[PDB]
Order: structure tokens, then sequence, then C-alpha cells
């Protein structure tokens, strides 16, 4: 409808595949080369099913920071036949506060879905399922099961992943360059 939902298609159309595990059917960000994300409670295995094909996992990081803190980013690289478009010059370097998000899912259950979340919070630490987690974003919009893995842009970047709700605000994963340096 607008210069965010734009970009955010424009992500979605080239840089998303459809991601199942044992735990679910998730939207999944391609970065570049064979490399994406997912939410580490996905359980990513030995084999994932990308695009309803079953495809060999060669690597997947739970990343944690520094402290040993859960990020709830997981690293996946895929033995795919193919390469992203690589997007990690739209990859933020530093943890910040955004205006005017959209959060963007596209799974079997919610296909080509756009959601304008407003202003995103630097909220840092969240107790995410009983787990300690660091680096979240917070958005002020009713988030349900099936959005996560969601990418969240503004224009010109992608700040992260969705990874759960509380019934009235959404909290994504930060990207951040340094995730993704080779």
């Amino acid at each position: 409808m607008g210069p965010g939902f734009d970009f955010a298609q424009a992500i979605m159309k080239k840089n998303t595949v459809i991601a199942r595990t044992e735990k679910g059917e998730f939207t999944m960000l391609g970065v570049y080369d064979r490399v994406a994300v997912i939410p580490t409670h996905a359980s990513v295995g030995e084999i994932i099913y990308i695009n309803d094909v079953e495809t060999r996992v060669l690597d997947a990081c739970a990343l944690r920071d520094l402290t040993d803190t859960n990020l709830e980013i997981t690293i996946v690289k895929l033995d795919r036949n193919q390469k992203f478009r690589d997007i990690r010059h739209f990859l933020p370097r530093c943890e910040d506060d955004y205006n005017d998000a959209v959060l963007s899912v596209h799974t079997s259950k919610f296909p080509n879905m756009y959601i304008p979340v407003g202003q995103v919070t630097n909220y840092g630490f969240l107790n995410l399922g009983g787990t300690p987690t660091h680096r979240i974003l917070m958005y002020n919009f009713p988030t349900r099961a099936g959005q996560c893995g969601g990418v969240v842009t503004t224009t010109g970047k992608v700040i992260g992943i969705h990874v759960g709700g509380n019934g009235a605000q959404g909290f994504a994963a930060m990207l951040l360059h340094s995730y993704f340096t080779d």
C-alpha cells in the first residue's frame, strides 16, 4: 500500500522459503549463498523441508551472546541447488529502536501476509517461554501462532525475525550484520 510494504514485498518475493520441522511450518529468511535463519524453538535437525522438498542441513548454529544468553536465532546452511540474493547490506550494524516497521509472513496457513506493526522498541531482556533471551525488539501488535519466523523490516532495513508474543505485544530477535560475516 506504501513504501514500507514495497520493501517488505521485495524481501518476501526473493529471500523467503517455507521451512517445516517436527515443531511446525515457519517463514524462513534466506540471507546469502545457502545460509538462512529460523527461530531456535523450530529445533532444526539433520533434515528440514524447504518448500515441501527434503533438504539436508549442512550446518545449524543456535546463537547466544558472549554472556551465554539465548538470542533465539538459528543460522542454517542448506544443501540447496540455488543461492539466495545477498541481502546482508540491508542488516543493521547495531542494536536500535525503529519507526514504522512491517511484519511479513508466508506459510501454507498465512500466504502473502503483511502487518504494519508501528514503532519497534529495543526491549532487550525477555523471559521467552521460560528461557532468558537478549536483543529482543517489541511492537504493540497482537501477533498469533503461525507468525514465528516472520520478517520484520523498515524501508531499506531487515531488522529481525518474529519469535513470540504475549497476546498484546509481539517480540522479534534482532538480526545484526556481524552474525553473517565470512
